[PDB]
């Protein structure tokens, strides 16, 4: 609680505060705007394994006709203690489900193979398969 108040308790700044040279009012504003669309992401319920992995997943139509979904990492050693996210970690796959021409609702699957560090294939039984989840536009007013 006391790590919170950075300048007041330990006495530093940053030159910058910008993601890619975008104000944190722009910031907001990409936000927003991104807010305004209709979303769908892949959502993963991530435990802990105790080695860093790599985990990749494809998307795919009834028809196999797999295209590539984006990528992510978890970080480990043996010696860690034992973790458990109670939320899901969200990635966002509209654009793949609008270049492969099937909306959010028609019969789509997602697999996600994921090797180690070693690397080694970890078992689909290590991480719970993935779920998907849309979250409709916000029609509200922008800037803009």
């Amino acid at each position: 609680s006391d790590v919170f108040n950075y300048k007041q308790n330990f006495h530093y700044e940053y030159d910058m505060l910008e993601m890619n040279g975008m104000s944190i009012a722009q910031l907001e504003s990409y936000i927003r705007q991104e807010r305004q669309k209709d979303r769908v992401f892949a959502g993963f319920l991530l435990e802990g394994f105790g080695s860093s992995a790599y985990a990749t997943f494809q998307v795919c139509p009834d028809v196999g006709d797999c295209y590539e979904g984006s990528h992510f990492s978890v970080l480990g050693g043996s010696t860690e203690m034992p973790w458990a996210f109670d939320r899901l970690y969200k990635m966002e796959i509209t654009d793949i489900l609008q270049a492969m021409d099937l909306k959010f609702d028609s019969h789509f699957t997602i697999k996600t193979k994921i090797v180690a560090h070693n690397g080694t294939e970890l078992p689909e039984s290590l991480l719970p398969e993935a779920t998907i989840v849309r979250i409709p536009p916000s029609a509200q007013n922008l800037e803009v």
